């Protein structure tokens, strides 16, 4: 599917240079961050998408994911599937976990404060998470299919919003640098 949403968001510490490419292609390098999140997808994401990717360079140097990424509201929940990571695989309230696309992936739960958020600079939320129990190889074609994460966060009391915000396929990073290059559809 076409992309029609480009993430390109730095919390203004250090360098990120994103590049919004052809079609649903973008890359990020980046270097000495505070907080960042680009990537490609959908203005308005949805529990039902199907998400599919090549990252062809998966290089970070230090903390940085690659990852479905997305919003609701209604209530807000900030929301991750996690396929490959740095130096740093992120955790939390241990849920549960599910079998998606050839994946186990770790069903987390976390909560951030005075944070930045789609309604503001300084926001209290709960972050949801499958977090891939190996990481993802990268390079070939991938498949997110999302409504197993969805369903699987519900059968544990993790629900979402009604109000569905975008939806991309991203790299963040915190506190490294890096590069990637991530194709999405």
């Amino acid at each position: 599917a076409s992309t029609d949403y480009w993430q390109n968001w730095t919390d203004g510490g250090g360098i990120v240079n994103a590049v919004n490419g052809s079609g649903g292609n973008y890359s990020v390098n980046w270097s000495n961050t505070g907080e960042f999140v680009v990537g490609k997808g959908w203005t308005t994401g949805s529990p039902f998408r199907t998400i599919n990717y090549n990252a062809g360079v998966w290089a970070p140097n230090g903390n940085g994911y690659l990852t479905l990424y997305g919003w609701t509201r209604s209530p807000l929940i900030e929301y991750y599937v996690v396929d490959s990571w740095g130096t740093y695989r992120p955790t939390g309230t241990y849920k549960g976990t599910v079998k998606s696309d050839g994946g186990t992936y770790d069903i987390y739960t976390t909560t951030r404060y005075n944070a930045p958020s789609i309604d503001g600079d300084r926001t209290t939320f709960t972050q949801y998470w499958s977090v891939r129990q190996s990481k993802r190889p990268t390079g070939s074609n991938a498949t997110i299919t999302f409504t197993n994460h969805v369903n699987a966060w519900k059968s544990h009391g993790m629900n979402l919003g009604s109000n569905w915000a975008y939806q991309v396929m991203a790299t963040e990073g915190y506190q490294s640098s890096g590069s990637s290059n991530v194709t999405v559809w």
